[PDB]
């Protein structure tokens, strides 16, 4: 896997 | 953003 | 076997 | 990724 600090999907 | 052919999240 | 939802080969 | 000694897909 994840990126973005928002878990899976959302911001990469 | 997306990757994997399954849209957002899931497989990168 | 297959994996990945794309049949044989490709994504495991 | 591959397995089987036959490259991508085929035998895992
Ligand atoms: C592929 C290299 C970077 C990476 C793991 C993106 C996946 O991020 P997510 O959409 O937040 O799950
Ligand atoms: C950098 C590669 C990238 C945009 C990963 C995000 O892929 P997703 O988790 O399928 O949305
Ligand atoms: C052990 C997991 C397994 C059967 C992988 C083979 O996946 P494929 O390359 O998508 O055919
Ligand atoms: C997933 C762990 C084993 C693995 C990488 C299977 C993929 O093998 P292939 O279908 O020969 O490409
Ligand atoms: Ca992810
Ligand atoms: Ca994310
Ligand atoms: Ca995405
Ligand atoms: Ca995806
Ligand atoms: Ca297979
Ligand atoms: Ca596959
Ligand atoms: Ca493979
Ligand atoms: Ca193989
Ligand atoms: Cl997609
Ligand atoms: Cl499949």
């Amino acid at each position: 896997x994840d990126a973005x600090g928002d878990g899976d999907g959302x911001i990469p």
